[PDB]
RNA sequence: GUCAACAAGUACCGUAAGGGAAAGUUGAAAAGAACUUUGAAGAGAGAGUUCAAGAGGGCGUGAAACCGUUAAGAGGUAAACG
RNA sequence: GUGGAGGUCCGUAGCGGUCCUGACGUGCAAAUCGGUCGUCCGACCUGGGUAUAGGGGCGAAAGACUAAUCGAACCAUCUAG
RNA sequence: ACGAGAACUUUGAAGGCCGAAGUGGAGAAGGGUUCCAUGUGAACAGCAGUUGAACAUGGGUCAGUCGGUCCUGAGAGAUGGGCGAGCGCCGUUCCGAAGGGACGGGCGAUGGCCUCCGUUGCCCUCGGCCGAUCGAAAGGGAGUCGGGUUCAGAUCCCCGAAUCCGGAGUGGCGGAGAUGGGCGCCGCGAGGCGUCCAGUGCGGUAACGCGACCGAUCCCGGAGAAGCCGGCGGGAGCCCCGGGGAGAGUUCUCUUUUCUUUGUGAAGGGCAGGGCGCCCUGGAAUGGGUUCGCCCCGAGAGAGGGGCCCGUGCCUUGGAAAGCGUCGCGGUUCCGGCGGCGUCCGGUGAGCUCUCGCUGGCCCUUGAAAAUCCGGGGGAGAGGGUGUAAAUCUCGCGCCGGGCCGUACCCAUAUCCGCAGCAGGUCUCCAAGGUGAACAGCCUCUGGCAUGUUGGAACAAUGUAGGUAAGGGAAGUCGGCAAGCCGGAUCCGUAACUUCGGGAUAAGGAUUGGCUCUAAGGGCUGGGUCGGUCGCGGCCGGCGCCUAGCAGCCGACUUAGAACUGGUGCGGACCAGGGGAAUCCGACUGUUUAAUUAAAACAAAGCAUCGCGAAGGCCCGCGGCGGGUGUUGACGCGAUGUGAUUUCUGCCC
RNA sequence: AAAUGCCUCGUCAUCUAAUUAGUGACGCGCAUGAAGGAUGAACGAGAUUCCCACUGUCCCUACCUACUAUCCAGCGAAACC
RNA sequence: GUUGGAUUGUUCACCCACUAAUAGGGAACGUGAGCUGGGUUUAGACCGUCGUGAGACAGGUUAGUUUUACCCUACUGAUGAUGUGUUGUUGCCAUGGUAAUCCUGCUCAGUACGAGAGGAACCGCAGGUUCAGACAUUUGGUGUAUGUGCUUGGCUGAGGAGC
RNA sequence: UCUGGGUCGGGGUUUCGUACGUAGCAGAGCAGCUCCCUCGCUGCGAUCUAUUGAAAGUCAGCCCUCGACACAAGGGUUUGU
């Protein structure tokens, strides 16, 4: 009931937290996620005949 | 007296080289205390063996230091002594 | 932004041993214990197997260590010096 | 309860501690019977014991697959040789006539199912594991798993599934090799009979596949056989989250509740999944592909299509007959009894721990060897004359064997060492829930234990360990010694100085609870317009514009903001830097007197000098032209001083 | 006047109410000095001086807790003489 | 009675401030099984001077284990012992110890005294210093009454009640 | 003994700060029910308010009880002019 607490916000705070916010979540982490979710859907709509094979690997760099 | 009169180069010690003790005696004969009784037993009390258990299984004799007990005497200049 | 280097830093287990000149000091112990401390990816820590033996060994060097022994180990003898 | 006897034994109940880097479960060393029963109750276990790791009496360790055994490593070590008065010791390929083998060739005596054909003697050919031998219970090293079982043993016994190696003269059976063509009569023909010629397998453009699929001396190769660290990814085990059961717990009220439990070995066969600097088609600039990071491409990208490897996951065989959970019924009541029922369906992840893989980083550091095994190249040779044939077979099945030694238990606040049941020391494997960044500290579950060699009663001094303290705030003291303060995290803000890296968590300040909300950050599905119209579903196409994306379902965790609210409390315990200004010294990290000195000492990078071109330099050695440096060669070895950088290093021979 | 300066508590400045301390200067320096001299960030369980915060370190002691001591049952040493 | 401090290991010294005063000594240079370990101060190390050197320095610098009482006595407390028949109650005092101390203010008096500048004292009063003996109404400390609230992490299915 | 002193209980004192339940048209808000409602009525919800200076403790070394309940002439060892 604290893990249904905690996960309405409840609990998570600002002195309720101890370690760094790199080690409570690691900000390599955030951008291995964030880039695999840019780069799906980026081989989504090449494949879907939205953007063409230029503006994808434009866009991929960005 | 050989370290060793005895289950002695033994037990034990040290990684090793090596080092290295202690310990003899019931009685003539086991006759090594049957039996009864208290105790859970060890231990006792009787009884018995023997010349002897003031010889009872590390037991011949059994000194002293030291200790317990009884008896007698004494005790404020620590005892002791001439 | 990504990336993740370093005899890098705080800090575990380990390894070490600063201070209290704390406890202990006929001890728990012929060197221990508590707190605080040093380091903690490196000249890091460790097991087993090997090599080096006494005027010799081995030493990031204190004359340190070489079986509680070290400015020359231990054992027996010369020796009842 | 037993007992003569209970603070200490055992059983139950409570209350607690270790708290998965255990006071848990197993080992290596080392011990040596301590293991396990029963009995004792003297001694010993520093109180006591009805207890014991004591004493007595018995019992207990089962292997082709687990180790040893085998292999080589650092190294140890004989022989030849050399030295040595000598016991010997030097040396390990060096001052050696160091192969004792080999299919075959051939001569053979011939013992023989003497047709022969296994043996054998010499000859011919062939030939460097060029160093005996030893060295690992953590290196290398074929092949065993599940279930049951004892007072004490089990991967060893039993039951059941396997499996490697070795062998089989009298070859044990299949299959492969290998049974085709041409011609000539005959057969209406399907097929016979004759004759001639083949046949040491075949498929795929390819990578490669197929059950076998000749072949020696020799030769080339591969495996064995390789560091550390980082980052991802796959798979498992555990954790977790929804449900479905079976059984317990609570039920004063609430709780569709809380807990426990909810299997499939090896070896086969298949299929997911992972990897591939593997193949083929084709030819890329408006460069494209792509990872967290990279990286890749005319020496062939993207895209299509294949191939191989791994497959520890899932399915199947094993296999439910076993196990487990419940519920019952019996006796031989010390039976691997008997029966029912079940052993389900999902979801998540920077989780943890193993493992597999990919790809980087670093190195004046490049991270063993060998037994063993395999593949290829080569072609000496061998096989039979068209037969239900031969040599041969790394294919399937069958048959026989696997000896010797270890195997109990302890593995440590009581089995080991420390004179002892000694706060010391002593190498590893596994590792749950909560909090949290965390194998931190704290609390709990599994498992374990009885407070560490005695209890009781008191609450004096002095201690030892821990706390607090008005008002001052180092006045104490040799010295702020000791203690205290500081502390996490978020948001701000950070000087001098500097080798530009740092200084730096500088310093300094704010914020932190609870509750109620709000935003933001993803994933899977379906965008199909008219039946044009019959094999309530499709068969080929008129019929249409999601195209600024909708719609359904699903899913974690985290950040920011706001309202309310409390006696201003909020990193509420635990965890958890006091800071500043200077001077002296050593640059730094590192090291050091085990048991009074951790430092400014040693080390060090950098700098500088010296010797030496091998009959050499330095050094060992009783001795040998014996050793070490040296598997070396001046960018090297050897001998010294100083001690990073910066800046300098004067004069005297 | 340095970890090197006898004289020496050197002289002047600063720091304090007061400084044999510390820092900055000065220097015929008892007896500084160049592979060692002079520096300089970072670092240091190294030595030293002051400031801020903090405090039983003190003025000046007090009180509370655990284990002791203390008493009892059991057990029972040694130094020394 | 003879103090609080800066520097110094200091004894001494010197200075600041207070005070009625900030006198001098002794006691195994009183006192370490009382401490501390700052000076000296074994083994480490650095510098200067000396020495060919190992080393030395009555020169500077830094680091460096402080052991035991349970015996007899003394001392401090605590029982007790000998007498008087036993036993109790109320008392006496031999002897030994002995403790209080100093200063301000007011007043005297701006008087005596003195040219002036300055400037007392006794009596009396009001307080304080240092010491001594107590005490806890009060204020302060303590606080495990484990009193009563609050609160973190965990645990009992939650609530409640708790650990 | 005009008993007695104990153990509970009661009262006084005092310490802390307003218990549990229940109620509320108190509550930041959110979720629901719509034949309802004519702006409802069920939930969730820290906190607040009333019941409530409540609740809990209070001699163990606090005070006073005369309520309840028991128990108390019982033991052991010595002492003579
Ligand atoms: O324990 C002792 C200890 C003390 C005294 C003796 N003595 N002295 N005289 C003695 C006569 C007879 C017997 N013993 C005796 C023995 C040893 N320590 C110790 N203390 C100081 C110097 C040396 C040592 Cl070793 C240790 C060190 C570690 C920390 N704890 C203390
Ligand atoms: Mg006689
Ligand atoms: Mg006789
Ligand atoms: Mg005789
Ligand atoms: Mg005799
Ligand atoms: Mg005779
Ligand atoms: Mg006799
Ligand atoms: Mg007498
Ligand atoms: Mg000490
Ligand atoms: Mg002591
Ligand atoms: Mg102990
Ligand atoms: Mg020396
Ligand atoms: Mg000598
Ligand atoms: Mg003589
Ligand atoms: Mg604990
Ligand atoms: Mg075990
Ligand atoms: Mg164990
Ligand atoms: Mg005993
Ligand atoms: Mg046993
Ligand atoms: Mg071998
Ligand atoms: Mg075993
Ligand atoms: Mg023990
Ligand atoms: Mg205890
Ligand atoms: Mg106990
Ligand atoms: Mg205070
Ligand atoms: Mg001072
Ligand atoms: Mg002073
Ligand atoms: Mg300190
Ligand atoms: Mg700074
Ligand atoms: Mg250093
Ligand atoms: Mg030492
Ligand atoms: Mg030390
Ligand atoms: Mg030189
Ligand atoms: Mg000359
Ligand atoms: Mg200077
Ligand atoms: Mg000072
Ligand atoms: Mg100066
Ligand atoms: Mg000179
Ligand atoms: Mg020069
Ligand atoms: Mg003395
Ligand atoms: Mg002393
Ligand atoms: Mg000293
Ligand atoms: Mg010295
Ligand atoms: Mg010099
Ligand atoms: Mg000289
Ligand atoms: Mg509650």
């Amino acid at each position: 009931k604290n893990t249904l607490a905690r996960r309405k916000g409840r609990h998570m705070g600002i002195g309720k937290r101890k370690g760094t916010a790199n080690a409570r979540m690691p900000e390599k982490v955030t951008w291995m996620r964030r880039m695999r979710i840019l780069r799906r859907l980026l081989r989504r709509y090449r494949e879907s005949k939205k953007i063409d094979r230029h503006m994808y690997h434009s866009l991929y760099l960005k």
